């Protein structure tokens, strides 16, 4: 048993809900929230900007120290940092940004990072302003993640399209 509520069950291990990731995290206080990060951990918009804003910029302060010590992440890679007031941990995962010209094949590699955690609250990686097809991202998630993942889709119209098109 876990604290997640109001989810559509997609498969054995993947669940989905129409929710803003910030509101959904503050309610559950999951062990792990996934951030849709970039390699520089510059949390400007999308999921990253919203989560960071909810931490009063503490996520960005922690992230800048991480980058100063370690350098940038890889596209497809991740790091575990604090979840601040949103979760125990934040898993910062870099999916390919189609609007940066990055290879979409790296989306599977990005989702593989989720398998290092038994349960996660997460957005759809590489969707929204990262420019990939959300239907595709959901399919890659289902076909890659084996641990228990609770997906949040904020756009209602997108949520409706994802449910009705899911095989
Ligand atoms: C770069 C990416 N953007 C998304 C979509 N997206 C944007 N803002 C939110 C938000 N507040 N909550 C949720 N669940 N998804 C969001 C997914 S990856």
């Amino acid at each position: 048993v876990n604290s997640f509520s109001g989810y559509l069950k997609l498969t054995d291990n993947v669940y989905i809900k129409n929710a803003d990731i910030v509101e959904e995290a503050k309610k559950v206080k999951p062990t792990v929230v996934v951030n849709a990060a970039n390699v520089y951990l510059k949390h400007g918009g999308g999921v990253a900007g919203a989560l960071n804003k909810a931490t009063n910029n503490a996520m960005q302060v922690e992230s800048d120290d991480y980058i100063a010590t370690n350098g940038p992440l890889k596209v497809g890679g991740s790091c575990v940092l604090s979840g601040h007031n949103l979760a125990k941990h934040c898993l910062h995962v870099v999916g390919p940004n189609v609007n940066k010209g990055e290879d979409i094949q790296l989306l599977k590699s990005a989702y593989e990072n989720f398998n290092q955690h038994e349960v996660l609250l997460a957005p759809l990686l590489s969707a929204g302003i990262f420019g990939a097809d959300p239907i595709h991202s959901l399919r890659v998630c289902v076909d890659t993640v084996r641990t228990n993942v609770y997906l949040a889709v904020f756009d209602k119209n997108l949520y409706d399209k994802l449910v009705s098109s899911f095989l």
